[PDB]
């Protein structure tokens, strides 16, 4: 799995489950094309988010619906969502983890590339 | 000033100056209309980004060109940029600060909302 | 003011007011000598924590009582407190801001150093 | 393993290896007693950091020597180290992960409790 996510809830101290995620890749044109969609599991992760074959060199957007997550907890969210945008495999085929830490009025993201 | 930014550099321990910022408001179609531009100053801030008159209820995107910032320092950035998207002024007029902390492979953002 | 703090609440989107802060300096023995105290104000800051005269070269601990803060809000905190420890003024006199972002099960701290 | 760590390098996008870690528990007296020491591996983790038997209810300090880590990379560190202090098992025996994200002038820590 060359593209992984790990989402954590900074308020409750647990992984953030049921967070809807979409993966897009930017066109030759420059438009975003949706490649996959999934929902985080109990460990805040998504298995098989993208195949090695579909995950080619280019610019990617990983979109997290953080707003619905906080509404499901009865907390007021500030952000509409969190998008993370990066170039992948520009200098070779690697594995990427997009880590995302959530609070109602803050989020942090870090990329681990191997 | 109802919309403020504060940008910090976690590698150097200084405010991130000369970061290009753009502010957009989503129209009903879903497209983004640019309403502001600026570049952070030596304290990582931008004065007079938008007026109260322009800053009406809606969905906003604050776009930070973090890639150009790190490249100017000779560092290899991971992200293309950082966008921060939120609904504003939907429960009355408020003031907002979008704070952004930058490292080449990480960023954090926090919102402070006051009345 | 050579030592400033800025404390924010990531749950509520407001500065974290009424947070008790203490500043210590390590002596040669390794024990900690208290030099300052304060409580954050409505913007999450403390004025006049220490003077330039007192703030000499050494190792400092800035101690934030984050547990009392979250308990006052009815929230269950994980940490007993947050300490931030660093060497100051070892390459000349500088000014420091210790920024601290709080959630019940997480915190982030960033230092801004100027001359 | 009831007490785990996960340390990441926000500058390089890799787990932070070779970070020295000490685990202390506070005395009845109130003094810190060292229970264990280890060093993060290539995935930023430490196996067998503490046994289930030694990890009893009380107040813990997990100490990370972040200063030597940044010096090993040739970057100037601001902090002397990062200490994370918390009560464990006050309401039952659980597993704890202390996650720690490092930059030369910033760090973030989050606790995941299961
Ligand atoms: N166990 C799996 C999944 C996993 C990946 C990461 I990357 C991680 O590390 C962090 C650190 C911080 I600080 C965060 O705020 C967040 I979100 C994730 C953690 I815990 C777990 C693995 O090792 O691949
Ligand atoms: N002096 C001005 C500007 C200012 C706002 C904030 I909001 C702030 O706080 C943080 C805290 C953390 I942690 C960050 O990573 C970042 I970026 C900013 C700081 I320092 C300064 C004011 O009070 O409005």
């Amino acid at each position: 799995c060359p593209l992984m996510v790990k989402v954590l809830d900074a308020v409750r101290g647990v992984p953030a489950s049921n967070v809807a995620v979409k993966v897009f890749k930017q066109d030759e044109s420059g438009s975003w094309q949706q490649l996959s969609t999934g929902v985080t599991n109990e460990t805040g992760e998504i298995h098989n988010l993208i195949t090695e074959e579909a995950f080619t060199e280019g610019v990617y957007k990983v979109h997290f619906d953080t707003k619905t997550y906080w509404k499901s907890l009865g907390l007021t969210p500030f952000y509409e969502y969190a998008d993370v945008v990066f170039t992948a495999n520009d200098a070779g085929h690697r594995h990427y983890t997009i880590a995302l830490l959530l609070s109602p009025y803050s989020y942090s993201t870090t990329a681990v590339v191997s």
